């Protein structure tokens, strides 16, 4: 079956690691170690199609290391995080996505811009201002929740899609 490499990046804090574990686990994880990177692994069906997802989740030490450069390197598609009640993580956004421009030495690159937390009421990054973000970037926003999982599959899966137009 096909399988496809994503990496989650994104400020500490924005709930990489719990999309990730939504995502792969199904469970909502509120204490994990925000200086944990790993990969992870989940056969899922994604239109219609059996495919293998293999997903790194970043932690802030390792962002200069040589392996994750070699993980970013191979990866294929990459969402970029932040949190919907903090700026500063939004603000960072730009710092992720040039990154990523830089090691696939690309314009063409697989991305989703994700606004985590989207179940916390005390919002300070307005929807709009993703989207335009997003726009500029030339790919789509999906609001999340690791919460509540409102968003998780739409945005692994859209990156998903993505790799998969991009390669076919
Ligand atoms: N309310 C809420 N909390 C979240 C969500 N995603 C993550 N968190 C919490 O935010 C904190 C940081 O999440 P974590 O996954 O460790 O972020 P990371 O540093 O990006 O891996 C934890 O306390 C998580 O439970 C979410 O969608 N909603
Ligand atoms: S690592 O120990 O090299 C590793 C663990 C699991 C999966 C892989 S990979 O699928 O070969 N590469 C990869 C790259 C980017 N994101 C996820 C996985 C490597
Ligand atoms: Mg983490």
């Amino acid at each position: 079956m096909t399988e496809y490499k994503l990496v989650v990046v994104g400020a500490g804090g924005v709930g990489k690691s719990a999309l990730t574990i939504q995502l792969i686990q199904n469970h909502f994880v509120d204490e994990y170690d925000p200086t944990i990177e790993d990969s992870y692994r989940k056969q899922v069906v994604i239109d219609g199609e059996t495919c293998l997802l293999d997903i790194l989740d970043t932690a802030g030490q390792e962002e200069y290391s040589a392996m994750r450069d070699q993980y970013m390197r191979t990866g294929e598609g990459f969402l970029c995080v932040f949190a919907i009640n903090n700026t500063k993580s939004f603000e960072d956004i730009h710092h992720y996505r040039e990154q990523i421009k830089r090691v696939k030495d690309s314009e063409d690159v697989p991305m989703v811009l994700v606004g985590n937390k989207s179940d916390l009421p005390s919002r300070t990054v307005d929807t709009k201002q993703a989207q335009d973000l997003a726009r500029s970037y030339g790919i789509p926003f999906i609001e999340t929740s690791a919460k509540t999982r409102q968003g998780v599959d739409d945005a692994f899966y859209t990156l998903v899609r993505e790799i998969r137009k991009h390669k076919e």
